[PDB]
């Protein structure tokens, strides 16, 4: 199957200990929307793989991307607070040597 | 179960030394909600993976995030304080000499 | 285990030299605050891993 390409299906009833009455339960339930059979249908070797995995490393990297956009988002509130604070001194002095006369 | 895909759940019962009640008993308590029975579930060689793993990984990155963001909050700071008194003394420089009459 | 996804917990009482008592024992202290139990939890080849 590996080499030659040939059909897992076909090769299933080939494999002893396996009668074909199996191997039409098989094809039955092979896609079962069960969380059991989908985690073993995507089974890696360390833990299940597919979607659940991929819940993981999605909720992961959420969590990496909130954290780092509340830090940018803590430096452009101090940026505004001092651009604010800048102009309005900035403001103030040239109204006060304006005043001057 | 690797190569041609076979459905693990059927190959369970082929093992030597389980019987179809430990099957039964392992497909009702596959996807339990206990923590042993989750770690268990992603057992990493290099201990438990899927979320525990995770949980360690966000926490280790957002300290890190956090860090760096207290860096830049200072930096940012300094940059601030440093261009206030810059416009500072260049409006006092600039009023002293409008003064001079 | 590794393979077939077998869960591990009913896999242990299939070892030989460990009872049913020693499996009971085993999935009370299985996740201990211990610094000792979690260091052999999360236990990689080059030292402790984890948190």
């Amino acid at each position: 199957a590996t080499m030659l390409g040939m059909p897992k299906e076909f090769l299933w009833g080939l494999i002893p200990g396996i009668t074909k009455t199996d191997v039409e339960a098989m094809r039955q339930h092979f896609n079962d929307d069960d969380e059991m059979t989908q985690m073993l249908l995507w089974w890696t070797p360390n833990g299940p793989g597919g979607e659940f995995a991929a819940e993981i490393e999605v909720d992961s990297q959420t969590q990496i991307i909130e954290a780092q956009g509340d830090v940018q988002k803590d430096l452009q509130d101090a940026q505004a607070k001092a651009q604010a604070d800048l102009a309005k001194q900035n403001a103030a002095a040239q109204q006060r040597q304006a005043v001057a006369v």
